[PDB]
């Protein structure tokens, strides 16, 4: 459910919503079971949903 | 690349960083090769970082 993960590279955060993370570093994934995306409404609002609630529109 | 996307099921956000979304709207999904998790620090900051950056501790 929680667990620990472990950076595989750098990353530096482009928003604020994002973390700074290191090489190595060790952290808390909070669901294991959450996989997002970062999508944008109607109103120009952004946000993350989980990926399987939305699907790519080609039909 | 960016695309639309449609959502499936609602969603209501669990934090001020998710989106509420409801089933049939239609989203731009801002990156459709980027996918989320969120995790939290030492420092006990959270935050958004992409899912390959990261690998679990155990298994």
């Amino acid at each position: 459910e929680e667990v620990v993960v472990v950076a595989k590279f750098d990353y530096v955060a482009q928003q604020e919503q994002e973390l700074d993370i290191k090489k190595n570093e060790r952290l808390w994934l909070l669901d294991d079971s959450k996989s997002w995306w970062r999508v944008r409404n109607s109103m120009n609002k952004t946000g993350f949903v989980p990926s399987n609630y939305v699907e790519r529109k080609n039909s």
